[PDB]
């Protein structure tokens, strides 16, 4: 038998950084969860017990904390390039380094109106996330995205015209609630090193923006015939928005609420016209997926 | 052998109600978890096996979505009151109703600077919460809350002058990071019956924002002596600014962030006022309680 | 305004303790998550910026940490009220130690059919756990339980003869699946102080032991009118087998599994003698409580 | 821009079934999670709010549960293998279905030494899992997996040998804890269809069973190098034991547990030879992964 993948590092690591400008007095912070995996010359730690190709997981950890000390952790992209560059040219005989950033969000508290200079509220537990792969040879591949972004609309979902046949029961609607999380991918152009993904840094942060105002604006204006066709429309413009974005994947739950007959007391409406009262169902959920790219 | 307490009922009832402005098409979206757990005259039900008291849990169900359909579910303090004044109204023998509700965030989303008539968002996982106890004889005992607001300052915490002796290896520190989970409860003078409580409804949602503003503006200002200290003085302002509360009770976690020591490499500076990047703890955690009244 | 209640301290904090037998090489691993807080004279750490009146939560820590290292953490009876005491002798102006510990467990593995001396699995969530409350000048008071016991029955159990009304919509039935995630809680005569919890120690394996078999065979065993009428059975059978039990007290989800009428595709039959496959419901849940003591 | 990957379906689809001998009274449960997400003509569905190409979501999981009614749900392998090849078959223009199945523990209870015929525990929750993928002119491939086998050793743990330099402050050594949650996976020859996959079909359960012990004894007995030196021993072992598979990956953390240094306080020693508590760590955790084919 042989190695044909191996991959290994830290998880789970928690990361707090705080920049304090003290001319100003006024303080930013930055919290993320790091994972990094390395790859490379690496087998005969699994086959013949040698350690000495181990780059210990624990000095992993430690290299996050440094790097973060000597480099601007933002926009993630940017820090998940420096790091894993730093572990394919350091280790010679490590050649790639996996990189997986979740961001999570400390939102400055507005006070009698006024930003607070070092006082934060987590306004929502959506996350700003990064994969970057820094593979020796093969540059720097990025995937930007946001998840858990939850929301509902009230009206202005439809779902009709789906097939129907013996193992249908689902009435078609023309007024339904739609709710979902949203999970948002971009994929970069390969970037050919720190320096092209430097070259690029003010796109990140812009980027990320339009990606979430895209989602928002199409999700409450779209008067939806689906999941599927209104997802396609969001992915289509952040597209047209960011020429080095080669493709946007959505992944999308349909998170179910039904309607509560109560005819069966006192003759009360709830169906249809006189729906008021719903049930949210945890589960089970549609999930919708799709991934768009260019012509 | 006999039973010395019981209580039955439904609990993680989920609940949704729309409300539609048919003349300005605005709808606006209330969600909800709901427990009811209802005491009485019930104890043959666990010794002798007699169902013909027990109201059914699925009934305990299917009255919340109708009490939901009939009643406004807002505030919640008034829709709990609601609930429970029905089943110990309804059933002779059932002598009390324990409700409570989880009231989960949609937040209107704003769409080119506009809000959307039907288009929401879960803009935090905070929760306000309420806890009614209906007991025949004995009016309704509201205690209202908010959880689940998370919160960090990086600067005007401080943490000295505690007790040192043998099993204390805490440094004092002068300056520090703060951050917590809010949970804060009000409790409300005993309401007689359903009318007093809607004699008061107003008050219910202006002391929840009340609590919240003393919340967010008393953490973000105080230059922190201590958790305890600080959520005294957020309890002693609430108390003063709502004379139908009787006490002010908050639990908060103190959700570390240590420092690291980096200078074992390269002689790297990130301790005391060099301090940047941290690692939050995710456990364990010091858990500071206290309840205020008034003297 | 003025404190009218108040308890601190440290939670959250995992404990892990080995025992080597160095004689037969077996070894014996414990693992807990522990949670003190203390009450005393501690008011003007709310009031007044009193820190010096605060053990800090970090020493309470440490304390827990050396505590185990110098006494048995077994039974976890003893555990807590070894370490509550601490607190109370220690301290003259703390009056009151709240001890929380979950056991986690780790069960020794069998290999080739022979237990193995240092390796273990996790093979069940379930808990053990103890609430001690130490109290200065009066004694212990001690609350055991077992929770996280998720079990099912396919068969012999019913629900019928339940009120009927108009908020009625549940079907008798006398042939129905049963499913619950046990919560029971054994609450001990108060103990004057350590040397009485000492005197009775063999007493809490056996009784932790008694009440999770009575539980067992009392779910299997019992042809359930309901969830009322089983838990009580339960809870009266570890009374009689306990007499420094004072009572006994149940918390019981009934974790509704639902039949599915697919009587709509093809005729097929799938409900009542016909019923093989059925819809878990994940909430709502009927919850079902009571405490039994003695007559 | 154009479509360049989708799938859709239903997710979270809990489905329990009972088995009855009608003969021996015996009852046997199954207990599963279930997604099933297609592929195929479906693109107009997402650029033209083309409905007709979409089997509803509801219609999927109506599906499920029919096929479960219809067929044995044992071996997962086997009922997603039938599930899968119903989509494909039955629907001209899906040309993929991606079904996983997540099994849930229900093991019979022994009540007084005697096997129950009727009721059950979740003894852990250790999950069995299978991941099958039937896609029209190139049969169905199978992974199928456990999950979640949380274990611990004691001693019979070592980590030493490798590499240091500036990032290192790990100290190496020869006696320590290893605990983690396992997570293997084999991989199946492909399988041309749902008539070679019944041919096999004894060797779901053998593998799985096969798998599960040759991980316990593996990490049992061996006394470790290193996660990566354990884990390839346990690859190796299943892959000589079932040609049918093509490779073994695991996915390992390591869950750490530390050193507590308590000689500050009294002298106390508890490092090295004398270390009996320990810190469980939440977080961060190494995490080890590999797939091991044959040569
Ligand atoms: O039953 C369904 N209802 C749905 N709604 C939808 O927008 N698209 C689907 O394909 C669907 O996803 O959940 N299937
Ligand atoms: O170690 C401690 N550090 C703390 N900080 C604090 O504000 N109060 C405490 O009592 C303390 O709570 O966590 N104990
Ligand atoms: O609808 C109900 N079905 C139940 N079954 C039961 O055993 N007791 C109840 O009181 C009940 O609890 O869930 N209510
Ligand atoms: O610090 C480390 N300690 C480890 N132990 C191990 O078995 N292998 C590693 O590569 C390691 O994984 O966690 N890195």
């Amino acid at each position: 038998s042989a190695v044909k993948a191996a991959r290994y590092g830290k998880d789970n690591v928690r990361v707090y950084k705080v920049h304090k400008d003290e001319k100003t007095g006024v303080q930013t912070v930055y919290e993320m969860t790091v994972c990094v995996l390395l790859e490379g010359e690496i087998e005969t730690s699994y086959t013949k017990a040698d350690n000495s190709v181990i780059v210990a997981t624990d000095s992993i950890k430690n290299t996050i904390y440094i790097t973060a000390k000597q480099n601007p952790v933002t926009p993630p992209e940017l820090f998940g390039s420096i790091l894993g560059t730093h572990f394919i040219e350091k280790y010679n005989h490590i050649h790639a380094a996996h990189v997986n950033i979740v961001c999570h969000r400390w939102t400055r508290m507005d006070i009698d109106g006024k930003p607070h200079p070092h006082s934060f509220i987590r306004d929502s537990e959506e996350k700003r996330n990064v994969q970057v792969d820094v593979v020796e040879g093969k540059g720097i591949d990025i995937k930007s995205s946001l998840s858990g972004l939850t929301v509902l609309k009230s009206t202005n979902s439809q779902f009709w015209g789906f097939l129907r046949d013996e193992y249908t029961t689902l009435k078609e609607t023309w007024d339904r609630i739609l709710s979902t999380d949203v999970d948002a991918t971009w994929q970069w152009k390969n970037f050919s090193g720190l320096q092209e993904v430097r070259s690029h840094v003010p796109k990140f942060d812009a980027t990320w923006a339009t990606a979430r105002e895209v989602t928002l604006k199409t999700f409450a204006e779209d008067n939806s015939a689906s999941v599927q066709a209104t997802m396609y429309k969001m992915a289509e413009q952040i597209l047209a928005r960011q020429q080095l974005i080669e493709t946007v994947e959505y992944s999308l739950p349909n998170k179910h609420y039904f309607e509560i007959d109560l005819s069966w007391h006192k003759g009360l409406q709830n169906t249809g016209k006189n729906a008021e009262v719903f049930a949210p169902q945890s589960d089970p959920n549609g999930l919708i997926k799709c991934t768009v790219g260019r012509s």
